[PDB]
């Protein structure tokens, strides 16, 4: 999201909250600026940490007054806290009693820590109340600082797997000329497409890196980025889709390219990319605008329906090329469908142990490996494409699998 925030104190309640997964020795820096000041305030600040998740995933700021009262009776959650407050006069601008020399504050759940400042990696929640005691007064600047510039945690992991991603991907788009470039006097149009999907996979792992790189050294996501990626993984991920489908049902290599075969049908699959995109861009950007179901269900059952198409026709197309007496395409297609199965496999496994470990548990005590989800699909892909790329290498006898009329 965001670690640096400009916040105009005269308005609604003037509380400031939030709360996220924070490093371990890390700071937290406020700043107040604006108009010479005449009235009286007074400051209080509450940084408490967190056992697990759970507290910090259902946090809504809209009842935070209630909030500090659970927080009051000692029966809330458990985990430690440390509070504070502080009276100024007329406005006290240029007083670092926020910022540095300040005192050891114990902490409530004997310990002598530093007064603004983290003690253990693990999610935080910090709330700022102002109150101005005798129409925009003041403007108050809130950072957060720890071992890196502004990266906190559960984004390091993520940004790591990007740079990785975006080397694979270079890797693969290197091997993939060198082999087009090695044997280029006779290729097939299926295997420009393999270039196109690895293309957009580079772009969309060279966009997320630049974007965390860019909300890393300066604190400010840029708005137009995840979108864009996402919109790209959607596209790749469709075009895969279409890629795999037309390989299924044999045209151009079993049976000749009819007219009227990939027109009306084959086609029609592409609004499964229209669903792409109301998931993608949907879960980037919270909405929460009860859409969350209807962004999960019709893609699963459409996935389901492709999948099951896909083997229906590579059954029938295997059964017919065994019919004939051919031997170079058999071995092929049966290593396709293998592949197909073992990732269909490996994908089922994988959602039903995502669905079993994170969204069953009365709160997650396992935060640190939170971003799996995200990666795990990617990592798939990945490997998967990798594997059709071994099987679909450009050779001396770039022909066999032609239709040969
Ligand atoms: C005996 C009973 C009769 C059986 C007859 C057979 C009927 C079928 C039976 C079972 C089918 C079971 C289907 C289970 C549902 C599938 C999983 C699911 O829910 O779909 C999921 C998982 O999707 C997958 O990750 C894999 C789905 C399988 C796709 C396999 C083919 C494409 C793989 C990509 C390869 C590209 C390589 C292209 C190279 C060029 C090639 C020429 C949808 O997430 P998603 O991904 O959208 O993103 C999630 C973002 N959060
Ligand atoms: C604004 O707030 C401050 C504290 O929040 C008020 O306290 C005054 O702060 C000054 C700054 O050190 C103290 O020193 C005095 O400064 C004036 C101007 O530089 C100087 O002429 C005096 O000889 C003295 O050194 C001052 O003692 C302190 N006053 C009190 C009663 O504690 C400050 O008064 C507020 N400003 C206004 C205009 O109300
Ligand atoms: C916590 O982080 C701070 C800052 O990154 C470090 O404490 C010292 O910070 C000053 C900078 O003002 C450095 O010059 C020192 O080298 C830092 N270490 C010491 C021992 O002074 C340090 O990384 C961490 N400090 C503690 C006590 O854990
Ligand atoms: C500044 O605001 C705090 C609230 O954050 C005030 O703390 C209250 O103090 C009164 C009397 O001392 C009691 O009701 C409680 O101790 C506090 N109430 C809470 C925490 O809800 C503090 O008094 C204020 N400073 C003033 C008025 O000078
Ligand atoms: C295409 C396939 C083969 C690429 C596989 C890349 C693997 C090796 C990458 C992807 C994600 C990576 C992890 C991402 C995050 C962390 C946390 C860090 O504190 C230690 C390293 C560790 C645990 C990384 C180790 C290497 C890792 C597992
Ligand atoms: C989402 C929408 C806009 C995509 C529409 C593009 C269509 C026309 C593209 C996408 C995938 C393409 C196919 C990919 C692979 C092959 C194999 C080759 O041996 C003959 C052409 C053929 C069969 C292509 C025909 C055109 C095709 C069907």
């Amino acid at each position: 999201d965001r670690s640096k925030w400009h916040i105009p104190i005269p308005s609604g309640k003037n509380y400031f909250s939030f709360g996220k997964i924070l490093f371990r020795n890390t700071t937290i820096f406020l700043k107040f600026d604006g108009e010479p000041c005449d009235l009286s305030l007074n400051i209080t600040w509450y940084l408490k940490s967190a056992d697990c998740y759970n507290e910090i995933y259902n946090f809504k700021a809209e009842e935070v007054e209630l909030y500090l009262e659970k927080l009051k009776e000692k029966r809330g959650l458990s985990g430690k806290y440390q509070t504070s407050s502080k009276l100024f006069q007329n406005c006290s601008e240029l007083f670092k009693t926020q910022t540095f020399s300040g005192d050891f504050m114990h902490r409530l759940p004997t310990a002598m820590h530093e007064p603004l400042q983290t003690w253990q990696d693990a999610p935080y929640i910090f709330i700022v109340h102002i109150g101005i005691s005798s129409s925009n007064l003041f403007t108050m600047t809130v950072e957060v600082k720890g071992p890196y510039e502004y990266l906190t945690l559960e984004d390091y992991p993520l940004m790591i797997f990007f740079m990785v991603m975006c080397i694979v991907y270079v890797l693969f788009g290197v091997l993939w000329l060198a082999w087009s470039a090695c044997y280029w006097r006779d290729l097939l149009r299926i295997q420009f497409w393999i270039g196109a999907v690895i293309f957009l996979g580079m772009l969309e792992k060279a966009v997320f890196y630049a974007e965390f790189q860019n909300i890393r050294y300066k604190g400010e996501s840029v708005q137009g980025a995840l979108i864009l990626a996402e919109l790209l993984s959607a596209v790749k991920r469709s075009l895969a889709r279409t890629l795999v489908i037309i390989v299924s049902l044999g045209y151009g290599i079993v049976k000749p390219r009819l007219g009227v075969t990939l027109h009306k049908v084959v086609v029609a699959g592409a609004l499964y990319l229209l669903f792409s995109g109301m998931e993608g861009v949907l879960r980037v950007t919270g909405a929460q605008t009860d859409l969350a179901s209807l962004a999960f269900i019709p893609l699963a059952f459409l996935d389901t329906a492709l999948c099951w198409w896909i083997f229906i026709s590579l059954t029938q197309t295997m059964k017919l090329l065994k019919l004939r007496r051919n031997i170079v395409k058999l071995s092929l297609y049966r290593h396709f469908t293998n592949t197909l199965i073992l990732a269909v496999a490996a994908s089922i496994v994988f959602i039903i142990w995502t669905t079993m470990k994170f969204r069953i548990v009365t709160c997650q005590s396992d935060w640190r490996e939170l971003w799996v989800d995200d990666a795990i699909w990617r990592l798939l892909f990945s490997m998967i494409l990798f594997v059709i790329m071994v099987l679909w290498r450009p050779s001396a006898n770039n022909q066999r699998f032609a239709f040969s009329p």
